[PDB]
């Protein structure tokens, strides 16, 4: 359903913020 | 209603916060 | 109450965040 | 339970929205 | 259940981002 479904987004969401700001501090 | 509608919001926001974070990345790539 | 308002708090703290982080992208840009 | 991962959460983002503050502020 | 493990995976996720900001905070102070 929709808040489920809402959430599942955020997790994925929050995964590709992870592995973006990784990228970010291995250059640095 | 509230709890649908902030949930929904925080989505947004994160997409928003990943999209600028690609972009910092991408300069410094 | 309690739920409703710590969902609140992290969409609040989501839009700072994603504010501070368009400052940052916008002086790399 | 449920009530304690949101607080963890809302905690964490407190976090990481001070830590991005002091990122901005060297930059600014 | 669903909803519970789909919110610790995302307390999970946030402490990654929190750590990862610090190293980036680090660097830079």
């Amino acid at each position: 359903g929709e808040i489920a479904q809402t959430l599942k987004e955020q997790a994925k969401t929050l995964k590709e913020i992870a592995w973006t700001l990784k990228e970010i501090a291995q250059t640095l």
